[PDB]
């Protein structure tokens, strides 16, 4: 008469291993979707730093290509 | 068997919660690597210009 509280007890602890499998394996999935907002801010400032360098060479290509016209 | 058969029906819920809620968290993570390749190319495009904007500020002394 003990083939159920002996059957379920091994399955009730075999499930605590999957609510544990997915428990911590979910705090993993968190730390990642938390690098997306920052990973965008990085792309943004670099895109921005870059455009400042794009235009900071198109203003130093006018006052330089010119001096090779008057020498 | 009545506090257990109430957990192989109860803990089959939280494993379905953390089942779906996890397929969700998988879609974002898909993009993360592309989001890195963007940061990388911009960091690099910027570094290209950062340096080119310098080698071109090298010929301001001569002219």
């Amino acid at each position: 008469l003990k083939q159920q509280l002996q059957q379920a007890e091994e399955a009730l602890v075999a499930k605590q291993e999957v609510i544990d499998k997915l428990k911590e394996e979910a705090e993993q999935h968190k730390i990642v979707m938390e690098t997306v907002p920052v990973l965008k801010a990085q792309a943004d400032i670099y895109k921005a730093d870059f455009q400042a360098e794009r235009q900071a060479r198109e203003k130093l290509a006018e006052k330089k290509e010119l001096l090779q016209e008057q020498l």
